């Protein structure tokens, strides 16, 4: 998509725009994060769990 200019804002933009399960946007856990939000929106996003699984 374009994970290659976004900055920080847009990564708590798509880490924090929808929601996804993210604490300290470090170097670390930074793909993990810009990673996610690909199934997110192209096959999967959230489909919570309604009953148990």
């Amino acid at each position: 998509d374009n994970y290659a200019d976004l900055s920080d804002t847009e990564l708590t933009t798509l880490l924090r725009r929808y929601n996804i399960p993210h604490g300290p946007v470090v170097g670390s856990t930074r793909r993990l994060y810009e990673k996610k939000i690909f199934e997110y929106e192209t096959q999967r996003r959230r489909l919570s769990p309604p009953s148990s699984s």
